[PDB]
């Protein structure tokens, strides 16, 4: 079933997608933790220490739709920074940033998998 699958599937996404990381942008500089919304339909972060929504984190530091990331790329030489744009939210480009030289760029092709999978042009 496609919702089944897909329901399932972004919660495989999601624990891929559930990570620590360090923003650096116009937003801000500081260490989140990262994640994504159940239908893998969002993908939402935590500044710090949060208040994750009734422990089922129901309520993210920040956060914006799969379907409206406009595009998710990573910098030139990009060792520990990601780049990360979206539309129809205030066009913020996330960069995601970690100690891992690694960490940070499977998260890089983890999203890409996600959000090509329930936002499939």
């Amino acid at each position: 079933s496609a919702s089944d699958i897909r329901m399932k599937k972004v919660m495989q996404y999601r624990r891929a997608l559930t990570k620590v990381v360090k923003l650096k942008t116009h937003l801000f500089s500081e260490t989140v933790k990262v994640t994504c919304s159940k239908d893998g339909e969002e993908v939402q972060w935590f500044k710090g220490k949060s208040t994750a929504g009734a422990q089922d984190r129901k309520k993210p530091s920040g956060g914006f739709p799969v379907d409206k990331i406009t595009s998710v790329k990573s910098q030139a030489d990009n060792t520990k920074v990601l780049v990360i744009t979206v539309n129809n939210p205030q066009p913020t480009t996330y960069n995601f940033t970690f100690k891992s030289p690694g960490e940070r760029e499977s998260w890089q092709e983890q999203i890409q998998s996600l959000m090509k999978f329930m936002s499939m042009k």
